[PDB]
């Protein structure tokens, strides 16, 4: 524990990057259209509040050496595009990379923090996402890294104007150490994308090397958790680990490992970035994204990312090869305890723990040993696909449906018992006696444990 | 070899650590209390001298920038409470890190070194647990660390104070081959638990990864002393391996556990700090800090850690699929070997060594492999479960009970022949012939072989 | 992406190095036969212009310290080699070392970049190939590598004269994450042999170790095509991967190794570099390197390189144990797309992949899964074995047999559907339907995909 | 290939170093008692010319900050030791460590290296072995160790006295790569032990483990050989692999395994010093020492390392689980081929090879590969026991027995076709046939192969 660096990331953001579904095609106008929709959703006042423009909005630098906004995509100058956000309740975030170009050959920002922290500051950005393209061979050990990453922080700090600093060096020399002193979140890992457990060359590290050295990119869902695993322990209140934005809504993956992937970024903290097409977004993964319980989860007061309690490789393996099971167990701010039982194999199949397993740091004939749980399903009385369908046609309003945490923060909703956020109890668990559970392939059981 | 560099840690320290029973919870009450039990229970007697305060202290720092003590914790200052250590003929240990904060988000020394150290010494402080969270990118190479940790050995040296200095990185950077010429003594792995095997998401590198790159923590004993077994040649006189405090008399170890655990800290040479409530401790794990007989073994003059002769996984592998067998061996001062047969199976089993494997670095036919040894029981004559039972519930005195060795030496006792630091003779072993036992799961026989 | 950091290297290099076939043994005359022949055989003409002069060159350094060619080998300096290659329009490559030394002991440019870039401006030098032999422990890190690289790459430019910049560093210290912009091709490995899949002493790396500490040499084929694999994603225009030069027509590798490996060098964007000996060159081979169809592949513009799918070992393994099969995919400027099927393992074999494979970042319902593909051999109205020979012993033109790429640029060509560049037309690929091929031993199945 | 940094190593050390036997227990008369028996031995005039005094040697330092010799042990200082080693055609070896203290705890001269350098020319010294131990942090790059060597190297050259420089740092950051600028040669692995294949804990590193982080000792001679195998191209004139002391005559090797340790250390152009108590040698050992045919092989002028063409592992394996079979085979100057058929394993074993194999580098149909070779067994004409014992019981001079180096140089004799540094010509192998032999269970078949 340390206190956050510079009073943000008390929890991990939550926001929209236009990447996934958009690139290099940017405007003010998509940025806007979007914004309106995900205010329209009630996205917004569920706490995706960042809306992030990414890669490709720069056309160079000005005689003084100034980053320029492209003046076609961007006619108006972006602190107009700041103002408009921050009118409907919006944060903006803009991006950058700590080298000499970005990762798709714009301007970057490493030898010339002090005069891009001031561009940002000026046209009035909340959020900075830093890359790690082009970086001049500065990287390799933990201080190089930490130095360059530093010279941002110290710049976007003598500008006086709070920014959300936000780290993308793909966990290149052990960000996980260093991160927290200087910024509020940091990638740690290579890209992900819309495959569950696919390998793929781009990205070289299998799931136990967490301290690689290719990060690449197009690594699968079950990749980058399996890499976050160990790094728990150094994240908490004012510095995530971030495992990239979410896929739900992003190509063709199941129900099953959408919810997955949105309940295990939620439950180890992670920033919960949208990476859909909100004006095309489907209706089951819509529903995924408006889940107040598992939001709860992710944003809980004094946040402590959860723990891989165990993990076995099966014999039904999917068309890749692949095939695990895991057990996840974290405490909860009000005394709750989340679980996950995660079914990585190809079959549906029945999966079980104990309270012996679950409060996994306490001794026998502990109280939360000796005591009886009930337990409840998080993911009970998801908004169904017919209501998520109308809501997402304009056809019915999200207003009375979805949760709303800018009038009643999560913290207050589960202090007052409000059932939205704590699911549907299911049962109980008493000592000696074993949790049963039958699990989807590619998905989860999810739940929070409550004392009777 | 080379000379201790400050003089102290001739032999490795003892004592007691309030974190894995207490945590932040801490105050002058608790350590005098404490003390107060060490001393009265014949322990302080037996070597455990230092009292060692951990994290959590503080509560900020004056408007000179030295630190202060929480007064609500700490009444009198600290100062005071070594007065009182002193008193009971006690030794006083107090905890830093060396990074911005400490490891629970207090006050850390990193580049203050100077004041923190004149803090310390100002308040009679002997020795110092100095931590390595929050350390600012300082680490990733044996150079950038090794100047980190020798700032505060130089910043304790301009004080004049003596302070046995104490390093807490986890073996990051390669420790071993550094500690020596700045340290007493360096953690080389992430934190032990309660658990004798157990592998742990949260300490992801295992036995084999000695140079690992996350030490993490909950890592199982087993885990740490397969970490341990290649370090033992960069360790003695002045500079120790630290192995972590000792779990005897925390959480659910079984009898065989514990002894395994004690005798192996003891065998390499390890620090032996109590970890366990001396206020909350049971019979059996009483009896195993006090057997006379290992810490001699651990406190033998001119310390050499010994040397794993062997190791092979068995079949019969425990709840967490783990199962090898191990064999130690080592000189000891006065011409003994101590040898270690170590059961780490999930059943009793049969066990078996020669003088040749014993004596690993004697040549066929020298006069260590041609002569017959007397095999002494290290765990004989070990407090019955009764007499502790009595003086832990102060119906019992453990003087002329426990071996004093504040009025004898465990050099002096060793060279009367002294029964107590020498367990029971059980036989002898000739060449040609083997040694035969019966192992416990998940436990040890622990011999001193004497020539005959 | 990033613009080239010199205009050079737009698309990757092709020409031919004398190292392979003549050692040390060079002279003027050597140089400006092979370049008569390189010419005359209408390999020039293809894009072939690069004639490399590799080690063994200078005699030394004069009074001013400057560089010195072999009089005996150079009776008229370099200068004059450079003018007779440009006046038959040929660009001239020399080479130095990042060290004291060259590999063969001459005189290296470590700490002399200033002079000796000089000296290369002065004789009218196109083109450095820089080696990292006796680097004075300049190595180890990104940033020292980096550093080292840079100093000549700044000398360089400081000339005014425009050289391709080629790195010889064998991927040490991840140079594929440093190199563009200060280069414009690195080599990302030791040097290859012919030899498909040996394993060698001498190149102690595996295939999956692309981060390795022992770059050595006598690497195979398929050991630094494996290493290669993840390092795409960090190439492009400006700036390539360097899989050493071609060993088609060297030592032993039956015809099927050599398409396969002058096919992947082509596929991944390597630069093309004969190793030849030129005036001793095979009939089959020669057609090799006169496959028009390939080179366009590598010299496609906005050049990516190709992505591979999968890779499976298969019971079929050669004298060595070797034996995988590994399909590639990559995008093609035109909107096309190149396929590569590659049979590693020692029997022919049946293989087969679908749209789904091939358009491996495509979406169920896209329109590339979704339409018709022609397919075409790239492989098709190679020069036959009888032509090939005819040309190589002067009997036959190469003038209207070979195409002209001089005349003709390989993006205009395309444009224009000339047969020669794209192979012919064998079938179509449907959606649902597979795509089923016979490959030899060592050998492959390369296509390029139109859209119907 | 590079120039000898200083003139010397044109071929590897041959010589004698005191620690295997006596550790710390040194003095001038063990040193010149030592010396007269390696001269009466005829072990001098066969190149053995180096006496190695190793640690212990000091016992610290004057008011000036000069190294003091231990006057007990020195009574007239080293100079007069020198001056008697000279006296008797010899070369005079001295230790250092790079570090605060040597290995055994005598002052090192890290930071010292002026004065110490000055002290060993002043004391007449010809050779210095340059430990690592207690280093203060300053290594775990190449280029950290590379500057604490070179100040050494620097310091030397400075004192104007030529001194034959041998690194000691047992490979520590890859040092084959940058020994050869700075030194004549460098360990590059952690010490050696009498055992042909034990895995030992305190040396972690396994054979294929080239790039260690934890050196350690006690490593077994197949476990050094397995490292060095790589390192064999970094190798050459003026800087050569170390592969520590020869333990022929120490420890209780068999006969076979001391003649396959002997040709091996030779074969891969390793320094050859004797490990062996010259005044407490046996037979056996003796003539292994003084087998001409082999040391012929390692003082080739020109002197290139062997190249391992093969290694399998084994069903055939020992004590320890250990059994593998190797090839080696390596160019000698006058054209001829060293080869070895190496069998690790438990039992003995027919063993095979061909010319394609031997001339691993060499094309089919190249004139190596069809010409016929005569074979030549280089342990053919060993001195037999009856004759070494008799000269090692000053019953039978070895004038006129052991070839004389001195009288006549190695490249001389092997001109004059000299038939005891050939051995016996036992067969010759054609095109397309196989050399069968058998070979003893750690042993070797050593051949010199000759164009007929
Ligand atoms: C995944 O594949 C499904 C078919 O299984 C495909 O329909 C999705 O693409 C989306 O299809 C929608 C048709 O109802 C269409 O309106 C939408 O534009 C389209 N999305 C895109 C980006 O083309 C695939 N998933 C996604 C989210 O693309
Ligand atoms: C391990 O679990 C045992 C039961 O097998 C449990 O009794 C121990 O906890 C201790 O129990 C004592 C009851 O006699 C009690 O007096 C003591 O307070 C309690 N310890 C703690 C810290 O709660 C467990 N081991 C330990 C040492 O905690
Ligand atoms: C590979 O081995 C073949 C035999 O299978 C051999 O012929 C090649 O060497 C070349 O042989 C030619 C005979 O027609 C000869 O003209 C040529 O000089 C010779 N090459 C060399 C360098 O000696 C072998 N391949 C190659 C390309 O060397
Ligand atoms: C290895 O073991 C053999 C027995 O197999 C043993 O004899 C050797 O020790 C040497 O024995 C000699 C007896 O003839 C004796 O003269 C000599 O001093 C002794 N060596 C030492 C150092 O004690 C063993 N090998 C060696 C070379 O020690
Ligand atoms: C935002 O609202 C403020 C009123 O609070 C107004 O002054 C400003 O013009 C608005 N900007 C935009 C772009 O809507
Ligand atoms: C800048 O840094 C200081 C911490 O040193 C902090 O108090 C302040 O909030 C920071 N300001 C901004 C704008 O982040
Ligand atoms: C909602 O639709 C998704 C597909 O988009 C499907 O996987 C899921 O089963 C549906 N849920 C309901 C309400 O049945
Ligand atoms: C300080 O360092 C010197 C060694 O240089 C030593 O003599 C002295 O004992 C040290 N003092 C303390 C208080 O540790
Ligand atoms: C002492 O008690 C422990 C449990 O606390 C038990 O394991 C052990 O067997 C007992 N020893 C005796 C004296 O029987
Ligand atoms: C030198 O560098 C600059 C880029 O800073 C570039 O504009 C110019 O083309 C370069 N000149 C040469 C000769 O490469
Ligand atoms: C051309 O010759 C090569 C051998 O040099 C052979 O592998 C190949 O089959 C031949 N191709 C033709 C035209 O048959
Ligand atoms: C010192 O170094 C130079 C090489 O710079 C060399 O010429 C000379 O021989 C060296 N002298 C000694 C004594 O090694
Ligand atoms: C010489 O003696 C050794 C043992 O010291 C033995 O291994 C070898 O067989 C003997 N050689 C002869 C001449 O038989
Ligand atoms: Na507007
Ligand atoms: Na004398």
């Amino acid at each position: 524990v340390s206190p956050s660096y510079n009073g943000l990331g008390l929890t991990p953001q939550m926001g929209w990057d236009n990447w996934n579904t958009f690139a290099c095609d940017v405007s003010e106008q998509l940025l806007l259209d979007t914004a309106d929709r995900i205010s329209d959703l009630g996205l917004k006042d569920m706490g995706y509040k960042y809306i992030i423009l990414d890669d490709c909005w720069s056309s160079g630098r000005d005689s003084d050496g100034f980053l320029v906004a492209d003046e076609q995509k961007f006619p108006n100058g972006m602190g107009h595009v700041a103002d408009h956000l921050h009118n409907n309740s919006f944060l903006f975030g803009m991006y950058s990379s700590a080298g000499e170009y970005t990762c798709a050959g714009y301007p970057g920002s490493l030898g010339r923090e002090e005069e891009d922290a001031q561009f940002f500051a000026n046209n009035r950005v909340d959020y900075l996402k830093y890359d790690n393209c082009y970086n001049k061979g500065q990287f390799g050990t933990p201080e190089i890294s930490y130095h360059r990453y530093k010279a941002m922080s110290d710049a976007l700090n003598k500008t006086g104007r709070p920014v959300f600093y936000s780290l993308c060096n793909w966990g290149q020399d052990l960000t996980f150490y260093w991160g927290s002193g200087i910024a509020n979140s940091w990638r740690m890992s290579g890209d992900v994308t819309a495959e569950f457990t696919r390998p793929d060359s781009r990205c070289p590290c299998d799931g136990d090397e967490y301290d690689c050295k290719y990060a690449g990119f197009h690594c699968s869902i079950m990749n980058i958790l399996n890499k976050a695993a160990p790094m728990g322990q150094n994240a908490g209140v004012g510095g995530w680990n971030d495992l990239d934005n979410l896929e739900v809504g992003v190509g063709n993956l199941t129900d099953d490992e959408e919810k997955a992937h949105f309940s295990m970024w939620a439950m180890v903290k992670s920033p919960l970035i949208i990476g859909a097409n909100v004006n095309n977004l489907k209706a089951s993964s819509y529903s995924i994204y408006s889940q107040a319980s598992v939001i709860a989860i992710n944003q809980d007061s004094n946040g402590i990312p959860a723990t891989r309690v165990w993990r076995y490789y099966v014999s039904d393996t999917d068309e890749y090869g692949q095939g695990e099971i895991q057990m996840w167990s974290g405490p909860l701010d009000n005394g709750d305890q989340v679980v996950a039982l995660l079914n990585g194999g190809s079959v549906s199949r029945p999966m079980n723990t104990t309270l012996e397993e679950i409060f996994f740091d306490s001794n026998l004939g502990s109280k939360k040993l000796t005591s009886t749980w009930d337990i409840y399903d998080l993911w009970a009385n998801r908004v169904d696909n017919s209501t998520a369908s109308a809501i997402l046609g304009r056809n019915k309003t999200a207003t009375g449906i979805l949760y709303n945490a800018t009038e009643q923060s999560y913290k207050d909703g589960l202090s007052k018992n409000d059932t939205r956020l704590f699911g549907q109890k299911i049962g109980s668990l008493s000592p000696n006696a074993i949790l049963n559970t039958t699990v989807p392939a590619h998905g989860i059981a999810f739940y929070r444990l409550r004392p009777s």
